[PDB]
């Protein structure tokens, strides 16, 4: 079973002995620190952490003893605030005396703004605020995944709109292929849920169950897939029988969309001779609701996509849409799922546009770090001897690492943007309502968002228009 | 509860229908495909076998669950309910799969077979690649273990050159990465991979994982000591940094303590606060209880060098037998900002050039490694259809680097004592001695395992082996 007493950075076990004596409050905040482009971030994923790890009776006698035993060996010393944890157990039935206030999930907020704050609700637990920094800071991952996919969606939207005149199918243009490529089963679920804030096509099944458990959708599921081959289902037929594999597979899935990886031996031969001649009669007969989706999976991503389109355009009837761009027949599409990151995605759609190919023709299949958006948790306010003091770091050699001072609040500006007020200036009430809401207090999740609301919050402007 | 029927890439749910008719065997393998990082540490499969693959992993409820989910996910009935029911009924939900692997901790050159997977029942030909997704995640502990071993080689080289020995090497790179990984589970797995190489960690999650899945003779595989963070310094107020420092070193007067010193001005903190105002509290400390000063901002190399020069002028420095400068034993430095394998190299070389021993410094690790770094990859190499075995492979025209191995594979020692992978069942010709892979999983049971102590021994540096 998960033990919150064992879910912090080791050194934090020793911090209760280091704060100023007579400190009754430690108040901390999380931001995606501005850096002297990723100018706005999607706040997403805190609700998962709150429910899975922070809520309810998270302290027990057994958990305290377990931690005591582990830390004794780990530190070769008895340092461990057994009394402090006992107090939470006895006084609060093992519920964390913490209040967390956060911007609503799905909100798109410029860099350098307070996203959530954390403080102890009982003076005895001044040490607890930063104990849980480690676990809360891992919110950097769903925030950065949600943000990065939103930025990729902006690129796709721009090019789809320009080449087609509309945004039809946009939410299925970037399919999550990343399950095998992440570091763990837990990460797979979290990352997939963040992808699904932006898109609806996924092969990372783990994301569905996480969304259902922690967030919820009106629809039975938040994400979808369709049949497709992998190299093993093609190569198993033998090198001389690729055509036989293709035929079997498209015939098995004759009435649903089917994607078929076509580069096992020679992608260009597969497109021109196998799909484009030998099996063409099985493709042109397919429904608009059940296209063949050809998947190249190797070579230079841009060069290969363009050459594949060029080949298919000469073997199948191409039309020109009202924007002047070339469009494959509705029973035939292409998906590129090799080497697609935000930079290469841009390169491909731009390259397609230059060659007069509509983005309607293509879909894509998809490391990020905590430093990308400078996700950071810092103490900004403490009360010592009954006096509040505004605290901060400001390293001489790096002004980019300066932190905010005092009690914080987030507000709409008169022009409708965002501003973070420091030093308790929100109390002056010159800027309307604080946009941070209490989401956790004393062991209870106090405000929750559905996955539907989060998706709405995270919409692109071009979608709103 | 984890459900293996829901732990694969969605498209794999449809593959049972796509293999050639009458296929009785699918056989696949994992390698770190050949294209720095010429040898990889094989580590982490044992966790996956025990946590996810062994025992009764199929139940009626899990089958119904997957059926319901996939019906909505695919907007159609495509899920192989019958195939999973067969495993439930015939094998009491244990997977009819055999896995053979190189021993955990082994250091093996790129492009060798590391593990193989095949079905042991003809009805379950589709099962081999169902579990590709789960098994391929072994890329992460392999890559973490490998990258940290490569960092250890750099540290060993420079520590040996500047001090004449390797004392303290296993405490020279401390894991600071708990907050910077993607999940609690990843934290435990990644920390365990770090601990294959080192013994100092702040990622507590790693200890319990090692204890549960691997085991050590010692109570714990990794250690830490007290240290400050910016909040425990800055909480005292901007004008009271000295008061914070004094309190902390006094609270931890008889154990090692690390104090971050860059909250406002690292150079002033070192020269005036530590080096003058509080010097009397430092020079009185035991060799077993040093102050470890931690800069945490600025150019990592430039900052380390300036911090050492400052301390060198305020504290008595000696010259060791190799001619390098050494701080007194009650005083050390740790650099935990911006340290990846490249910057680690730049710092130790920069120190060497300025005649500072590597004894003076430790590093904190806390750059993202991906599955592409070592080209970790799982591919089908052999199938049996209509009773005939066939050697299979991909070989994409535009990328020869993605060509996969053919046929049944085995791992062997060459006459010179190196590794070679034999393809096309050639291992059976008995010209290269015994297959070095061991069966580690068969029919729902883990059949061979390794303690964490043995894994560490397997992963040792040559320089450590002397
Ligand atoms: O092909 C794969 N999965 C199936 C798949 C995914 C995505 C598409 S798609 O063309 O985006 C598409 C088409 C129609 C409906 C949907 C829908 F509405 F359902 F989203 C998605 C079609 C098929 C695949 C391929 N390679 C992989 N490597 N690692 C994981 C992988 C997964
Ligand atoms: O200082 C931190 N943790 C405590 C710590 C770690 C490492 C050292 S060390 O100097 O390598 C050292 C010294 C003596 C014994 C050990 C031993 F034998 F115990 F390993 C380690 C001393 C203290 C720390 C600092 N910043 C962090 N950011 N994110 C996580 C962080 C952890």
């Amino acid at each position: 079973e998960f033990n919150i007493l064992l879910a912090t950075d080791s050194y934090k076990v020793t911090h209760y002995k280091q704060y100023p004596p007579n400190t009754s409050k430690v108040y901390s905040y999380f931001e995606c620190r501005e850096k002297k482009k990723y100018e706005e971030t999607v706040f997403y994923g805190l609700q998962y952490i709150l429910n899975k790890y922070l809520k309810g009776k998270v302290v027990t006698k057994e958990k305290i003893q377990e931690a005591k035993d582990v830390y004794k060996e780990h530190f070769q010393d008895d340092v461990f605030n057994e009394k402090g944890w006992n107090y939470i157990l006895e006084k609060y039935d093992g519920h964390l005396p913490i209040e967390i206030k956060a911007v609503p999930e799905g909100f798109v907020i410029p860099r350098g703004n307070v996203l959530f704050t954390v403080e102890n609700t009982d003076p005895e637990c001044y040490w607890l605020t930063n104990w849980i920094e480690t676990i809360l800071v891992q919110s950097w991952y769903p925030i950065t995944v949600a943000t990065n996919f939103r930025e990729q969606k902006k690129i796709l939207a721009k090019y789809l709109l320009e080449t087609s005149g509309n945004l039809d199918g946009l939410e299925y243009k970037l399919h999550d292929f990343g399950y095998r490529g992440v570091s763990s089963q837990e990460t797979a679920g979290i990352g997939a849920s963040a992808h699904l804030v932006n898109f609806k096509g996924t092969d990372t099944v783990a994301g569905l169950a996480l969304i259902k458990k922690y967030y919820g959708t009106k629809d039975p599921v938040p994400g979808y897939s369709v049949p497709a081959a992998e190299h093993s289902t093609i190569t198993a037929w033998g090198k001389d029988h690729e055509k036989d594999a293709f035929e079997h597979i498209v015939t098995q899935f004759s009435s649903v969309p089917v994607s078929v990886v076509s580069d096992s031996y020679d992608i260009y031969n597969a497109c021109e001779k196998i799909w484009g001649e030998d099996l063409r009669h099985l493709i042109v007969s397919r429904s608009t609701q059940a296209p063949l989706i050809i998947r190249p999976d190797s070579g230079n991503p841009l060069d290969t996509v363009l050459k594949v389109l060029e080949i298919l355009g000469k073997k199948f009837p191409v039309t020109e849409n009202s924007k002047g761009y070339k469009l494959l027949p509705p029973y035939l599409r292409v998906i590129q799922g090799d080497g697609v990151d935000i930079n290469t995605l841009q390169e491909i759609v731009e390259g397609m546009k230059q060659k007069m190919w509509s983005i309607e023709n293509i879909a894509f299949g998809s490391k990020l770090t905590r430093d990308l958006l400078n996700c950071s948790f810092k103490c900004s306010y403490v009360v010592t001897n009954g006096l509040g003091i505004n605290v901060f770091k400001d390293p001489v050699a790096d002004p980019n690492k300066r932190s905010k001072k005092g009690r914080l609040s987030l507000h709409r500006t008169p022009a409708g943007n965002f501003v973070t007020l420091e030093e308790g200036k929100g109390d002056l009430e010159e800027y309307g309502q604080d946009l941070l809401h209490t989401v956790f207090k004393n062991g209870k999740v106090t405000k929750s968002y559905s996955f539907d609301e989060i998706r709405k919050n995270a919409q692109l402007n071009i979608e709103l228009e």
